[PDB]
DNA sequence: GCTGATGCGTC
DNA sequence: GTCGGAC
DNA sequence: GTCCGACGACGCATCAGC
């Protein structure tokens, strides 16, 4: 009888049956959702958003088990597997056509509202068909993602205007911010499986309705039941890390439970599986601190692009990205290279690389910039003009067994056994062995001129397994740019500042930053800058930069293409700004001519550093520096 | 038949 | 990709 | 240290507007 608008997951005593807002075996009403979502949102500790979450999850696995999957994808602001490739096309400026059609208002004064707030949500809630459902919604949410061709955007804006005027209550501002991308929940994959695996530990699945366990937790103590989820817990997080695909495992765990999950999901070439990643790291003594006695290897940073290259028993080659997006169809040079790289006893494999663009003519790495000319998909080797150069770092299958439980000592001394090396095709990322603090800061500065970010730091045999449920960032990047007083530091003139949103709304969210070009005394953009500042060093930039807002720009400040900042500024502020490398533009202006005709130049990864109370404009980085700057990293 | 805006992936 | 904040 | 969400440049692919 509970109408959803009253629904509470975050009480005490939480029953999935008696305090859920629907009936056995009805849909899950998607008020239900934003009403779960509304209560996460209120708090700030991740325990109790996961008991919330949980809850509603313990309700949808006891009365409406075929809408877990969606519930839980709509938590997940995710359209389906990440090698499905499934993309909504919709984004802000869409989404404000369509809220602006379903609420008879004029794009403009939705645009300006929407900016302001910082949130689409607020805006298209504060503007008869059946209640929402959530897998209703869901579905509509593939429908818009699988529109197509000529006239597919006036069809997607269609659905989202038909969602809206079917919504209630909170819904429409959780519609609009699941299709803006920004759901904003302060909850996202790993505490979504804590909720789950909580929520299927407490209620289980499968039982006859009404299920005669609804908390599996009341029996224990608090302790035996903190480690007794715990335990349930990781159980799912190793399984998810190494078949992130729910499409998989939901079936699997609702017919089988958790417990016997890892027997039916388990690690398999043509699967995509999550990497490991690094920690930064801002020194060598930090290195040291970190691994104290374990002996650990270092090996070049090559600035590409991950490869996680798959080979199925049968021969069937599939390569995917960091993010388990499938690069198979982009990479038609290296499918035709697998029978080269390893021996005719390897069967199958699963290898960890780095792609890299290469110069067949020199022999020598090319940017990252130039891997990024690549086509998405080729379907032709001999129309590929970008070649690459595979730098393999690891091992993670081979031969039928997963190597996931061995120390990197193995797995190195495997993948070096088990392939070969070609130059320019396939090699093994150049690495060094040792304790020695000036061999590593030697290794290290060999790497950056070697045409590389710097090195990854990795332990051999003490906590080197590839397990990322137990800890993601097992390894260590020392990159050029983290030690102090070494990388390209630059002081530029902020002419603009943009509007924040989510956790920077009522605030700058970012900044137009400028250097001065001599030649023709004006101001040219090079670059936005949005990290770096603390939220108290941020609200002083807030109130410092109000005094300064023009209504127009100053006649000497030269943008080009860039983003129009939301208010200009009177060029006065010099900041202290930090990047990895600068790039060649095609839109800022900074440099434009001096070392390209038509392109200027940018900041790769700009953050923050420090305000220059003693700099003034006229004494920022001038053009011709930044030039400089970029001219010493291509010789 | 072409161009520019922009979604969304890479880092 | 970098970064800061709450836990 | 984990987890999350603020924010960056830049490229291909796609599609609205022409
Ligand atoms: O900065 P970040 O955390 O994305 O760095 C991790 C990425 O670095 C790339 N990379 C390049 N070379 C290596 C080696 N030798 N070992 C491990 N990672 C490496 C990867 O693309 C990784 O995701």
């Amino acid at each position: 009888d509970m109408d959803p608008s009253g629904y509470n997951p975050a009480k005490n005593n939480y029953h999935p049956v008696e305090d859920a807002c629907w009936k056995p075996g009805q849909k899950v009403p998607y008020l239900a959702v934003a009403r779960t979502f509304e209560k996460i949102e209120e708090v700030s500790a991740r325990l109790r958003m996961v008991e919330t979450l949980s809850n509603l999850l313990r309700s949808v696995v006891a009365l409406s088990p075929p809408d877990l999957l969606p519930v839980l994808y709509l938590s997940l602001n995710h359209l389906g597997p990440p090698q499905q490739g499934l993309e909504l096309g919709v984004g802000d400026g869409v989404l404000l056509k369509a809220v602006a059609q379903a609420t008879g208002r004029q794009l403009e004064s939705v645009r300006a509202e929407a900016a302001e707030k910082g949130d689409v949500g607020l805006v298209a809630e504060n503007s008869p068909p059946p209640p929402l459902t959530a897998s209703g919604v869901f579905s509509k949410f593939r429908d818009i993602a699988r529109l197509t061709g000529s006239a597919s955007t006036a069809k997607k804006i269609d659905i989202i205007k038909g969602l809206f005027v079917a919504c209630r209550h909170s819904e429409a501002r959780f519609i609009a911010r699941s299709l803006s991308g920004r759901l904003r929940l302060g909850l996202a994959e790993q505490s979504v499986l804590a909720a789950l695996s909580q929520a299927v530990s407490l209620t289980p699945p499968g039982q006859e309705f009404p299920p005669a366990m609804v908390d599996a937790g009341k029996g224990k103590t608090a302790e035996a039941r903190k480690t007794w989820l715990e335990e349930q817990g990781m159980i799912l997080k190793q399984t998810f890390c190494e078949v992130p695909d729910l499409d998989r495992i939901i079936p699997v765990l609702l017919e089988h439970g958790l417990e016997r999950l890892p027997e039916h999901c388990k690690l398999s070439p043509g699967i995509p599986l999550k990497p490991m990643l690094a920690h930064p790291t801002r020194g060598i003594s930090e290195v040291l601190k970190r691994f104290e006695e374990a002996a650990f290897t270092c090996e070049y940073k090559y600035d590409g692009q991950r490869a996680q290259i798959h080979a199925l028993e049968g021969g069937e080659v599939k390569i995917f990205s960091r993010n388990q997006e499938d690069n198979t169809g982009k990479y038609p040079d290296i499918i035709s290279r697998i029978p080269k790289i390893k021996l005719p006893s390897v069967t199958s494999f699963i290898l960890d690389t780095e792609a890299v663009a290469w110069d067949r003519e020199k022999k020598q790495i090319q940017p990252f910039q130039v891997l990024t000319t690549r086509k998405r998909k080729e379907v032709d080797a001999s129309e590929i003009q970008v070649q690459v150069c595979l730098y393999a770092f690891d091992l993670i299958y081979l031969n039928g067994e997963s190597l996931v439980r061995e120390p990197l000592s193995r797995r190195r001394q495997l993948l070096r056994e088990n392939f070969v090396e070609t130059e320019g095709e396939f090699v093994f990322a150049t690495s060094l062995d040792t304790k020695d603090i000036e061999q590593i800061a030697e290794f290290l500065e060999q790497s950056v001129k070697d045409s590389c970010e710097g090195l990854m730091v990795k332990t051999l045999d003490v906590d080197a397994t590839y397990e990322i449920a137990k800890r993601s960032h097992n390894w260590l990047k020392l990159k050029k740019d983290y030690l102090d007083g070494v990388g390209d530091t630059l002081d530029l003139v902020v002419i603009g500042a943009y509007l924040g949103r989510g956790k920077r709304a009522g605030r700058y969210g970012g900044f137009l930053l400028a250097s001065y070009d001599e030649d023709s005394e004006e101001l040219q953009a090079i670059c936005k800058l949005g990290t770096g500042f603390s939220d108290e060093e941020l609200e002083e930039h807030h109130q410092s930069l109000k005094a300064l807002v023009l209504p127009s720009p100053r006649p000497y400040v030269r943008i080009d293409g860039a983003v129009i900042p939301d208010h200009w500024l009177d060029p006065s502020a010099v900041w202290e700004v930090k990047c990895a490398d600068l790039s060649l533009s095609p839109i800022y202006p900074a440099a434009r001519g001096l070392v390209d005709s038509d392109k200027g130049i940018s900041l790769r990864a700009p953050r923050f550093i420090r305000v220059r109370e003693d700099k003034q404009p006229e004494q920022a980085t001038t053009s011709a520096q930044v030039a400089c700057l970029y001219r010493k990293q291509s010789q």
